């Protein structure tokens, strides 16, 4: 159904069909296609078939395969004369695309955006089939992949003379020191001539901010008259003067919009926008990271795509809720590892204010690695980039055009440790407002290569990003290379489950298939958080770092690890990570906290570990417990009350110390006596303390030696012993949400006592029943062992807490869920759905 109604770019993702088969060809418009799934994109066809040992461990040994997509629909006779482009966000992997019948092309690469036009083979008038074959054959890759059409797809309608595709590239090369007054905005505009006749057109530009009308705007431009002949393109340069535009940075993300209109005469041919905003960067050898003049430490996780239960499909409200639960842990910089994000996850870094390193390569038996270095065949139609040399020039080229005046991208990523010049020489031609940069594996060694490939980059204007160096390293490095703009691109690499205690230790595999909490446990080529953060923040020569990873994702098991088929261990083996700073539900881990403590200064953090039941703590020495404490307070008092009082009792005290740097961070870092012998661990604070049933809490000082009040910090200021498991506490983060088939309401279930306490080993079965406008689309409990259906209605609670997604559906009303578990109090919650205006 469509016809000139929908807008210049439109959804498409509705009412599509699906076959998982590796023998049919059901690319004829007349295939019978009646009994196959009916489903609404973004789609994942590897998340909901079974696991299986014969599969590979780091993808979590789930199937990829072949899946067929079909979608018939109607294109109207308004829309006779007009161009038409399906576009692809991303297909995993080595997608084929026909219409009508009419082979169009192929992409290979799974990441990186890409359309095709439809205009040469449309049926104006009539019924038209679109069929994308979906080829994921499982050697595949590191990580959990996912397969089929796992982002957004548009369709773009236009008049035969409009602006290309991702056609406006803006830049403000003054911005720095016209910032505050006028800025001098140069644009340049791809306008293609598609109709049989010569075009004689002019642009009219418009900058406005993001939502408002253009009776705002800030700098309008009209261009001299610019002659197109039939079927050729041309680039339209032109030159704006904003008017005192809004920074975007961090706290105040201002966004404007910037319209292109393509006149003929003084009618109106093509309307194109654009997402811009005015922000400039800087990499400095010796203090690091500037935004818009101003020192910023890059406090950033590296991110995969893919959303716990839901697989790799890009659902914005998933995407969103993420960088929410990382904003609020400080994070301000996300690295895409290692591959182009999902539009969707720009758009919301634009919008929250989020520095994002998109990286596009991963590295440089049937995967990309066969394509990355071939030339795109002559037949082959596809769009996105330059097609005129491999592969990789198209993938990277059409990801920079995506994305190349989105505020919030800050840095290009050619990969994670020849080629390396040809990418590097690729990038800055395609976009030289912005540095390039990699992840080198093999700086530590100091390899001759490694050497050679980093004057490169710092001589094209470049930054080095090197992984898993420590404070020796980055010092190396630095006095070696006095040039080199250098960070973290990947650090730390901690290995912990959520809410274990009966162990400190860590770092290899266990006997529960689960990791401590305690922040004691790391890969051997990594380091606990504590170790990572601490060399970063003492030096102003490290522009910030990127550890791995902000959020558990699927696949890549270690210390479950494995290439090639069989089980890692006793079967149900661990299927996601352990690295994740928060689990694959989203529930924060304890390391969590001490991020929250060094990163977020809009918040106030003292967070207590263990779980203070006897059955989940480790006793040491003497029958003690250590106890951990992550705050950002100068001091803290620590008390303990015994089971059934009333009255706590001071059973220690610390104090932290302040450094700052030369640059003007700073940080903190206990040197009492009893400090640790280890430097990176005295960054938070510890007691061993003998067990007994009762409740450890915390009291906060500022500098004055003053107390903070109690609540108004985040994290658990306190931990009691708690009874049995009474009943379940459900709760949805947000009550009401679009009736749009999209938009997700994510239901936290806990296993309380009968006073409230989180029982920290529950591990009850839970049920939901899910009622009204909504439908359950996934349960998680970031159990890496678990091997339960994210499909099903119920799941084990682990570590005393469940997640439940309910998504809307495209009718407003209301939607009941009801949490149950056998001998445990119920929990409903209520979530309406608002329509779509
Ligand atoms: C850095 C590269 C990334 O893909 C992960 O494999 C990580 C594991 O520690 O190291
Ligand atoms: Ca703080």
């Amino acid at each position: 159904a469509v016809d000139s109604k929908q807008n210049r770019t439109s959804d498409f993702d509705a009412n599509w069909k699906f076959m998982l088969s590796d023998s049919v060809q059901a690319q004829d418009p007349a295939f019978d296609d009646s009994a196959w799934q009916q489903v609404d994109l973004p789609h994942d066809y590897s998340i909901t078939q079974k696991y299986s040992q014969s599969n590979e461990a780091e993808s979590a040994y789930l199937p990829g395969g072949t899946g067929w997509y079909r979608k018939s629909f109607t294109i109207d006779r308004d829309l006779a004369g007009k161009r038409i482009a399906i576009n692809f966000d991303g297909v995993y992997m080595n997608a084929t695309v026909w219409f009508n019948g009419v082979k169009l092309g192929t992409h290979p690469y799974g990441y990186s955006p890409f359309s095709f036009d439809l205009t040469g083979n449309a049926k104006f008038g009539g019924e038209n089939t679109i069929v994308v074959k979906v080829e994921n054959r499982l050697p595949s890759s590191r990580w959990y992949s996912g397969s089929g059409i796992y982002r957004d797809v548009t369709l773009t309608v236009t008049d035969g003379v409009h602006v290309g595709n991702n056609g406006v590239a803006i830049k403000t090369p003054s911005l720095a020191t016209q910032n505050g007054g006028d800025v001098t905005m140069n644009l340049t505009t791809k306008v293609a001539n598609d109709t049989e006749a010569a075009a004689n057109i002019t642009l009219k530009q418009t900058v406005f901010p993001k939502g408002g009308k253009t009776d705002a705007a800030i700098g309008t431009v009209t261009t001299a008259s610019k002659s197109i002949a039939a079927g050729a393109s041309a680039d339209v340069t032109s030159t704006i003067t904003a008017a005192s535009p809004k920074l975007w940075s961090i706290k105040n993300p201002n966004l404007y919009t910037v319209r292109t209109e393509v006149l003929n005469g003084g009618k109106v041919l093509d309307t194109y926008d654009t997402e811009y905003g005015f922000r400039w960067t800087g990499f400095d050898a010796t203090s690091g990271f500037s935004l818009n003049g101003e020192k910023v430490k890059l406090k950033g996780v590296s991110m995969h795509h893919d959303q716990g239960s839901l697989g790799a499909v890009a659902n914005r409200r998933a995407i969103e809720r993420q960088v929410e639960i990382l904003q609020k842990m400080g994070v301000n910089s996300i690295r895409t590892t290692h591959n182009p994000a999902a539009k969707a996850l720009i758009d919301v870094c634009n919008e929250k204010g989020v520095l994002v390193v998109e990286e596009v390569f991963d590295m440089w038996t049937e995967d990309y690695g066969k394509w990355f270095g071939q030339a795109i065949a002559g037949d082959n139609a596809v769009l996105g980039g330059d097609k005129d040399e491999t592969w990789a020039k198209f993938d990277l080229t059409s990801t920079i055009n995506r994305d190349r005046n989105a505020p919030s991208v800050i840095m290009w990523s050619l990969g994670n440790e020849a080629t390396s010049a040809k990418l590097v020489a690729w990038t800055k031609a395609a976009d030289s407002t912005r540095p390039m940069t990699y992840g080198d594996n093999k700086i530590k060694a100091n390899w001759n290569e490694s050497n050679t490939m980093g004057d490169n980059l710092t001589a094209n204007g470049g930054v080095v990003g090197t992984n898993y160096s420590d404070g020796a390293n980055y010092d190396k490095i630095r006095t070696t290379h006095p040039s080199w703009a250098i960070y973290g691109s990947e650090t730390a690499s901690a290995i912990n489950s959520r809410g274990i205690y009966n162990r400190t230790t860590g770092g290899a595999q266990s006997s529960d298939k689960q990791l401590t909490s305690y922040d004691n446990s790391a890969v051997g080529w990594g380091a606990v958080a504590s170790s990572a953060w601490y060399d970063v923040v003492q030096r102003d020569f490290v522009a910030g770092t990127y550890v791995w990873t902000g959020f558990d994702y699927l696949g890549e098991p270690t210390p479950w690890n494995g290439t090639g088929s069989g089980a890692v261990g006793s079967w149900p083996s661990p299927k996601n990570s352990y690295f994740g700073i928060v689990d694959t539900a989203g529930f924060p881990k304890d390391t969590y906290y001490f991020y929250q403590s060094q990163w977020n200064d809009d918040v106030h953090t003292l967070h207590i570990l263990p779980a203070w039941n006897e059955n989940v703590v480790a006793k040491g020495s003497g029958n003690n417990v250590p106890v951990v404490v992550y705050t950002d307070a100068a001091k803290v008092k620590l008390y303990f009350t015994p089971k059934g009082s009333t009255e706590k009792r001071l059973i220690g005290e610390k104090s932290f110390t302040k450094k700052t740097t030369a640059a003007g961070y700073t940080y903190q870092v206990y040197e009492g006596s009893d400090k640790d012998s280890t430097a990176h661990k005295n960054m938070y604070l510890t007691w061993n303390v003998p067990w007994a049933e009762g409740t450890i809490s915390a009291e906060a000082y500022d500098e004055n030696n003053r107390l903070i009040p109690e609540g108004s910090t985040e994290g658990n200021a306190s931990v009691t012993t708690t009874g049995k498991a009474a009943k379940l506490k459900a709760d949805a983060d947000r009550k009401t949400i679009t009736a749009d088939g999209k938009d997700l309401s994510y239901i936290e279930v806990d296993v309380t006592d009968a006073n409230g306490h989180i029982v920290p080993d529950a591990a009850n079965r839970v049920t939901f029943d899910v009622k009204g406008a909504g439908k359950l689309v996934g349960v998680d409990n970031g159990s890496s062992p678990d091997h339960d259906s994210y499909q099903a209605d119920n799941r084990k609670a682990f570590s005393g807490k469940v997640l439940a997604i309910v998504q809307s559906t495209k009718e407003a009303g209301e939607i009941t869920v009801t949490a149950k578990a056998d001998g445990l109090q119920s929990s409903t919650v209520k979530i309406a759905t608002t329509a779509v205006p």
